[PDB]
Formats: structure tokens, sequence, C-alpha cells
């Protein structure tokens, strides 16, 4: 609307309810393109639209009847919304009561009152099936959970050295260009959340029309429907006001929270580090920490006991390609975790091209029990072992610059091959394969075991003479490096026992 008041200026808010999925905002949750708006400490101005269709008829299905006692964030109606998602009718938090009236299953337009409480005073409150929430204002929530389960992405990489929890925090930085575009998508339809808010565009310039034409074809690999059914975009344009850019994100963080509210594990994404918008380097920090401290996983508000989450990941690209801060600096030290893509590792054509030595996650300690407990005992352990591997493969390389490979001993040379193999069987992966596209936990352990297995044979067999031409010729290793394409884990796992038979036909051979 258009009321004034003291502090924060015309409460800047956003319509929560079905229809939100599968459209394209601005800043302040305008369908339009353009936008118009004077952010400040005082207030802001902005007339235009509605945010969500009046026209529109809504299947609802009532969860609750007459008598039931209701809080905040208790569900009390369901609404297939698209052939993805199913919108939970929500009690708006601050209400609670007894309901005193509820509609039948019928379809419905969202001005329609499709339920009423009496609060204990004896106020009644008539509810909608959309409410409305400050932006700048944090959903609440009963609990943050701490860090536990991870987020998983399917991209090797990431979920073994430098994962990501439900609820955390992560950038991206390192240059644009389809790399990071590329580890982006991947990141989208393949981490298993079941929403995505996704904030940007506006960084290219064709980048608004190729979002408007291909968008809508994109498919959500779960399901083979619309990716955009599972989808909500925040458009952060050149042309756009100042103030509305900067208030794109309280927008963008708050229609993930209220997915969260319901149950859902949300995905925020943003790439628009170019388009953010200053009116007036402490400002900046600030506004990062604020926008960064929402991210969580929750129980949420409701009786029922529920959990949700909102994860945050930031593509940081430099400005005006400037390597060094602030937007980059500041950011790395708020999230929890950087995947650092790096233009040397796709010049040499290692793709996804994330830097394995400049990357952190400090999630690893958080979410190593989740692996233990449902996917493999021995997951930590064999992560540390391979980094270990590719540390020592690194301070390797680099005293071989210096005075060659010539005298290198086998055990040395053993590790560089099986570092090697490390890179191109394990941390390399294809996003344009269909099945090395994603990889389920399961193969990931697997393909691990498969390789550290390999490594140990290896490191025996140097011990007992065999030479190290021979390890490197083995008829396995070259499956091993075809492993990722292979769809049946069980043809992967049986690696194992055939590594273990070929190294003892050459320990036949050596008589070692």
């Amino acid at each position: 609307p258009g009321e004034p008041v003291v502090g924060t200026g015309a409460s800047l808010s956003v319509e929560l309810g079905p229809r939100l999925l599968t459209s394209i905002y601005d800043g302040i949750q305008r369908p339009l393109e353009v936008i118009r708006e004077k952010t400040g400490d005082f207030i802001a101005r902005g007339v235009t639209a509605p945010a969500l269709p009046r026209d529109k008829k809504w299947h609802f299905i009532p969860k609750a009847k007459v008598g039931d006692k209701v809080v905040g964030g208790d569900i009390i109606g369901e609404v297939p919304e698209t052939s993805i998602i199913v919108h939970k009718i929500m009690v708006p938090p601050g209400i609670e009561g007894e309901i005193v009236e509820i509609a039948e299953e019928g379809d419905y337009t969202i001005e329609e009152v499709i339920a009423k409480v009496k609060t204990p005073s004896g106020e009644i409150k008539e509810l909608k099936m959309y409410q409305r929430w400050p932006v700048r204002v944090k959903r609440p929530y009963k609990e943050k959970l701490p860090p536990e389960v991870p987020l998983i992405t399917g991209q090797r990489v990431i979920d073994t050295f430098f994962p990501q929890a439900k609820g955390g925090t992560a950038a991206i930085p390192g240059p644009a260009g389809s790399g990071k575009t590329v580890t982006q998508h991947q990141l989208a339809k393949w981490s298993d959340a079941q929403v995505v808010i996704y904030i940007g565009c506006g960084e290219r310039g064709n980048e608004m029309t190729d979002v408007l034409e291909e968008f809508p074809k994109l498919k959500d690999p779960k399901t083979g429907k619309p990716l955009m059914e599972r989808t909500v975009l925040i458009a952060n344009t050149s042309n756009m006001p100042v103030a509305a850019r900067e208030a794109s994100i309280y927008t963008g963080i708050t229609i993930a929270e209220y997915f969260r509210d319901m149950g859902y594990d949300v995905a925020l994404m943003a790439d628009s580090t170019s388009r953010w918008a200053e009116a007036l380097p402490a400002y900046l920090a600030s506004k990062l920490a604020e926008f960064y401290e929402r991210a969580g996983r929750v129980v949420t508000l409701g009786s029922d006991y529920r959990v949700g989450s909102v994860s945050v990941i930031g593509a940081v690209s430099p400005p005006g390609g400037d390597f060094s801060e602030p937007v980059v600096q500041n950011t790395l030290r708020v999230v929890k975790v950087f995947w650092a893509l790096d233009a040397d590792l796709a010049r040499r054509r290692h793709f996804p091209a994330i830097n394995w030595l400049t990357s952190y996650s400090l999630y690893v300690d958080a979410v190593k029990d989740w692996w233990h407990k449902n996917i493999d005992p021995e997951w930590k352990a064999m992560r540390d072992k391979a980094m270990a591997l590719l540390q020592k493969e690194s301070e390797l390389q680099e005293i071989v610059r210096i005075v060659g490979p010539d005298a290198l001993p086998e055990r040395e040379r053993a590790i560089l091959l099986v570092a090697r193999m490390l890179r191109e069987d394990y941390l390399q992966q294809d996003a344009f394969d269909e099945v090395d596209t994603y990889c389920p936990p399961e193969k990931q352990v697997t393909m691990m075991r498969v390789l550290l297995n390999f490594y140990d044979k290896t490191m025996e067999a140097i011990n007992r003479g065999v030479p190290l031409e021979e390890i490197a010729k083995l008829p396995v290793r070259e499956e091993i490096g075809r492993m990722k394409f292979e769809r049946d884990v069980s043809k992967i796992r049986s690696l194992i026992d055939k590594t273990n038979e070929q190294f003892e036909e050459l320990f036949k051979k050596y008589g070692a």
C-alpha cells in the first residue's frame, strides 16, 4: 500500500502465496520490467501492479477443522501449485487461537477468506491463501539447528571435499563464464532442495534475454518437468533503480524463508555481483552480514515438529575483473564454504574448474556423521586421505618444476600416478554426460574406495619390488578412469576385487 510511519519507511513487504512459483520479479516483487523507489533509513516509495494474480482459481484442500487449536506456521490447507510443488497454507506468524471457520475443498481466488481464527482475546482473524511479511524482518522460527545434514549437489569435488550443509552459506569466487554458469546450473537443478530462489541476471547484457527465452525450456532432471515450476526469479538490471536492487536480496530471502517454513529445503542462489547497487566498505560489510545471517536450517513455527532450510549460494565475480576486494574479500570472510573457480584449471581442461587447494569448507566435521551413518562409515577418513595425496602431489609438482622428474623414487612417482587418477577419475566430472551429470552419494564413496584401494595396492606393490611401470599399465587402471560413466554402482564396486586380482598376478610374476 502507501502508508507512512516512523522508523523504517513504507513497510516494504512481499505477498506470500500460490503462483509465486514460475514468477519473475524485480527487487521489490513487481512482475513487470523496470522498477521505481527511494531506499533510505527513513522510507521508500512505490506503486504498480500485483505480485500474485487475483484472477486465478486455486484448488484448496483443508487440513484442519472447526475446533482445532492453531499457532503461527500451522498448516491449515494444501494447494497443488505447480505439477512439482504443493503449496502449504499456513497461519501467519503472530496468530493463534481456535479455528471457528474453514473453507471446504473447492476452487478459490487468493483474496477469498479460507478460514477464520478466534484469538484468546476473542478477536476474529480472517486468513487467506496468501499472507504478507516485511522483507527486512526475518521470518520467525522455533530454533536454528546446528549445521548437520549436507546439501547433496551430486558434484564430487563439492560433496566430498568442500561440502555445503543444508542451511549453510557458500560463495563461488572466480572468473564469470561457461564454467561458473554450468556449475550454477548443475547446483540449481541437482541439489536436494525442492525450491530454488534465484537472484540475478543483469550481469551480461544479453542475459535478461536468454532468461526470458531459455529458462522456460529448462527441465527439472528430477521430474522431467519444467524447472521453472520449483523456481522464483528476482532480476537486478542496469536500468532498474539503485534502491530496489538493494532490497532484492531481502525480497529473495523472505520468499525462501517462506518456503522453508512449510518444511521445504530451499536454495537461494545469487548471481548479481555487478548490478548490486549503492546509494551512499562498512555499509557493504553490514548488508552482506544481515543477509547471510538469515541462512539456516530451522525447526519451523507450527504445532507439529517440522524442519526447513534456506541454503545460500552466492556467485561472486569481480566487478571490473578485479581479483582484489571489497565485494570478494568480505564475502569469503562471511561464508563457510567457497568453491574457487580457476581459469588455469579451465585451460588445463580440468572441469569443473574448482581449485581444490584454495577452496575450503568449514562444514566437513558438521556433515561427516550423516555420511558415516547413512552412506559409508569411512567417508571422512577417505576424503582426508585423498586430500593429503593432493596436498602431497602439489608439493612434489613444485619441487619437480625446480629440479626435474628424473631422480624421483618409485614411492614418489606412485604418489603422482595416484594423485593424477584422483584428479582425472574423481575430481573431474562431466556435467554434459547423461550419467556423470549427477553422482549419487553411494557412487561417490564407492568410486573413492576403488581409488584409495588402488593407491594402497600400489604402495604395497612398490614395497614388494614391483616396478611402477607395470602398475601404470594394469588393465584395471583404465576401467577406473571410466567409473564415472557407469550408472550401476555394483559394477563399480567390483573393481575393488578386480584390482586385488590383477595386483596378485603382478605378485606371481615378480615372485614379489
